[PDB]
């Protein structure tokens, strides 16, 4: 058996798993309506590369393997067309950090900003940033516009003969994959940081009411900031922003910090605890309430207001009693659980538990999709920097030995590899993409 029967054979399964796993992922995009969020829009671009790959690049990297003489702007096209889909893949894994990101840190606003047109559109953006970046060597920045043995006006198509080590370092490698990769890792560092974040009483209704750090209309069209801060009634958002500027103590034009809107809480805070104390019906309940349970006590009085918690006679000696299950079944039998169940159900966990474990779980909710998809990047990187690195190498050591080819065949193998791996990600992690694979395999494929 001839080493290259193996290397073929080996190319050509890596293809077939290429095709079908990533078309698979398509298809289930294209069948499965829960699937049809702009996430997946990057999905579907990511596995339309790695289709590509089985369909084309693999096929081109065997025929450049051997070195035959081709004219330069063909042989080019040939070696060059992978790293156009190695590049649109790191616009669509970057695009879906960042998707991720604006995801968890504006949770509220997320669909107005993120929508299926604009992305879209960044994917049209990206596909052909990627074809300029990947075909750049096509331009004239290549090594066959100036292989004896091949005839003139045509060159040994070999890549490292024709594509320039210093595109393929500065450029390719430093610039359009170091960068991104880099800044993807900050984003999702970043994401999982905001999950692991210290929960208290600002968090706690950060997520049940929303901060906002920009003067904005609620629910009437007054005025509002922060976590639920009224500034004015008026018209005017002339007559808000003087009363934020005043609150605050500086020339705000409508926008403050996150540290500002907490100050600005603490003390709305600081005013609930004072009305409570003074209403002879909350201050019993309040003082025999440990710190976490009176923070789901500020939070109901944020809701309704001291005379609405007031007229929970029942459940509120049912707290001073420490009866927490029984308070909480009274609780949800309530009028604010029927208009409000989400946010009454996570203060009635904080009254039963005493811990802020309703608030972590909407937290882990919003990034448990994050890492799967975190993981992709990090097999993305770990098939395509062995070859990077040896590029380094060949490149800023020129006298060096350059690496031997079983290291070559195994760093170029590797890299088509990640062209299998992400639907293997998505069966395992996701559920929503494993249900529909399996519906897809067990009726289309397997016909029963
Ligand atoms: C394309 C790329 C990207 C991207 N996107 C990122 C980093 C590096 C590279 C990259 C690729 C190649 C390179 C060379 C040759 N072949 C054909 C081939 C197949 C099997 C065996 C051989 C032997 C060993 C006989 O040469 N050759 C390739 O497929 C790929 N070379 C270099 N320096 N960098
Ligand atoms: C955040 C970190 C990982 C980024 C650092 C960039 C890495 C990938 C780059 C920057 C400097 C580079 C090195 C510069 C000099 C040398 C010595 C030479 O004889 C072989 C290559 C080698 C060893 C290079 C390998 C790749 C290298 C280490
Ligand atoms: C996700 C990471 C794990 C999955 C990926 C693991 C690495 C890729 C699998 C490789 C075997 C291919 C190595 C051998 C390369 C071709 C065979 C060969 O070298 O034969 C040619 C001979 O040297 C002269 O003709
Ligand atoms: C016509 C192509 C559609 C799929 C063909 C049938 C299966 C081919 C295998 C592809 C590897 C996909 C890897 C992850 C999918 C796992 C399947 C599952 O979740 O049950
Ligand atoms: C143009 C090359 C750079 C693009 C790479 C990825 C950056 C975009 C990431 C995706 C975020 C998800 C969609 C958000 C839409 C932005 C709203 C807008 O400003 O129009
Ligand atoms: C997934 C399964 C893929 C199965 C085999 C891929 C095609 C193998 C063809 C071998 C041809 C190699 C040769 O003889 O030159
Ligand atoms: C091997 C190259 C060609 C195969 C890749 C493309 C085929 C798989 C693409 C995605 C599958 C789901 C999308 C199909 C849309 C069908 C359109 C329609 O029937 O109205
Ligand atoms: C080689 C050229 C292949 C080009 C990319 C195919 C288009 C991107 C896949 C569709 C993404 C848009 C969407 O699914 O909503
Ligand atoms: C030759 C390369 C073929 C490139 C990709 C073909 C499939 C493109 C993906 C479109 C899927 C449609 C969808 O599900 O939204
Ligand atoms: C998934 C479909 C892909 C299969 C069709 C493409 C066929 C593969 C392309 C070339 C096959 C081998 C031809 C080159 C011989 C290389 C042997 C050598 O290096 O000496
Ligand atoms: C599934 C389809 C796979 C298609 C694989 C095609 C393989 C392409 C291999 C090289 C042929 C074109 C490169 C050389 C021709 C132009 C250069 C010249 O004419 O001298
Ligand atoms: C698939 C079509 C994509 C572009 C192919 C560009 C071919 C480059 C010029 C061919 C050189 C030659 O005539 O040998
Ligand atoms: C799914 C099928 C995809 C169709 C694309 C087929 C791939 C063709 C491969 C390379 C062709 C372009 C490279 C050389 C072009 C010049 C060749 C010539 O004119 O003699
Ligand atoms: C040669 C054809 C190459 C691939 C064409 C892919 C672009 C068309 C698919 C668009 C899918 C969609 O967003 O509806
Ligand atoms: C000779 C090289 C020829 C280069 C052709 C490629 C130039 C066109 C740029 C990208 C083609 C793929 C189109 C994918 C974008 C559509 C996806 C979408 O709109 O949703
Ligand atoms: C067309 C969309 C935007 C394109 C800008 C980014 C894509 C890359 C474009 C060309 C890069 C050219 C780099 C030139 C470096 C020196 C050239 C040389 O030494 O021969
Ligand atoms: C996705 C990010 C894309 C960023 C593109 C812009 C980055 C360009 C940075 C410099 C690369 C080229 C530096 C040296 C030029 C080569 C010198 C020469 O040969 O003429
Ligand atoms: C991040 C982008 C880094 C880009 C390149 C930094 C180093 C530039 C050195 C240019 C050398 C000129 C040359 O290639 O001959
Ligand atoms: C250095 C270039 C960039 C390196 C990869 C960047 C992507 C990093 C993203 C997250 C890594 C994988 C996250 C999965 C968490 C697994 C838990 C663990 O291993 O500690
Ligand atoms: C050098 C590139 C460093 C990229 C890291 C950017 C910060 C990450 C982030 O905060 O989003
Ligand atoms: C792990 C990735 C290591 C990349 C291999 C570079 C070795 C340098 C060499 O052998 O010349
Ligand atoms: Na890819």
């Amino acid at each position: 058996i001839m080493g290259s029967s193996v290397y073929i054979t080996v190319e050509l399964a890596i293809a077939v798993l290429a095709i079908l796993g990533n078309v698979l992922v398509c298809w289930a995009v294209w069948l499965n309506s829960n699937l049809q969020n702009v996430t997946n829009y990057f999905v579907v671009s990511l596995a339309a590369a790695d289709i590509a790959v089985g369909v084309l690049a693999i096929p081109f990297a065997i025929t450049i393997s051997t070195g035959f003489c081709a004219a330069c702007h063909g042989c080019l096209f040939i070696a060059c067309f992978v790293l156009v889909l190695t590049q649109s893949s790191i616009f669509s894994l970057l695009a879906i950090a960042i998707d991720r990101y604006i995801a968890i840190r504006i949770p509220l606003r997320y669909n107005g900003l993120v929508t299926g047109t604009r992305a879209k559109g960044i994917i049209a953006i990206c596909w052909v940033l990627s074809f300029a970046i990947g075909l750049t060597p096509m331009l004239g920045w290549n090594n066959c516009g100036q292989s004896q043995g091949c005839g003139e006006g045509q060159v040994a198509c070999l890549f490292e003969d024709v594509v320039p080590m210093n595109y393929m370092v500065y450029f390719n490698f430093f610039a359009c994959v170091l960068v991104p990769l880099l800044l993807m890792l900050g984003v999702y560092l970043r994401i999982f940081l905001a999950a692991r974040r210290q929960l208290n009483i600002f968090e706690m209704l950060r997520i049940d009411e929303g901060l906002r750090l920009k003067i904005y209309k609620d629910t009437e069209g007054y005025y509002t900031i922060g976590i639920g801060h009224l500034l004015t009634k008026s018209p005017s958002l002339n007559a808000a922003k003087s009363e934020l500027d005043k609150a605050i103590g500086r020339n705000t034009n409508g926008v403050i910090t996150k540290d500002e809107a907490e100050k600005l809480f603490n003390q709305d805070v600081d005013a609930a605890v004072r009305g409570i104390l003074r209403n002879a019906k909350l201050k019993p309940v309040y003082d025999s309430l440990d710190a976490v349970r009176r923070a789901a006590l500020i939070n109901m009085v944020f809701q309704m207001g001291e005379t609405g918690v007031a007229g929970f006679t029942n459940s509120l000696r049912m707290l001073q009693q420490k009866r927490w299950d029984e308070a909480a079944v009274n609780l949800a039998k309530s009028r604010w659980y029927n208009q409000t169940p989400n946010r009454a159900k996570r203060v009635i966990t904080t009254f039963r538990t005493g811990t802020w474990d309703a608030y972590r779980s909407t937290l882990q909710k919003e990034v448990h999709a994050a890492k799967s998809l975190a993981i992709i990047v990090g097999l993305f990187a770990l098939c395509w920097l062995p070859l990077h690195i040896i590029n380094c190498f060949t490149f800023f050591c020129p006298d060096c030995s350059h690496a031997p080819l079983w290291l070559m065949y195994l760093a170029i193998v590797l890299s088509h590899t990640n062209s299998v791996v992400n639907p293997f990600i998505y069966a395992y992690r996701i559920r929503e993409f494993r249900q529909t694979f399996r519906k897809i395999i067990r009726s289309h494929v397997l016909r029963q």
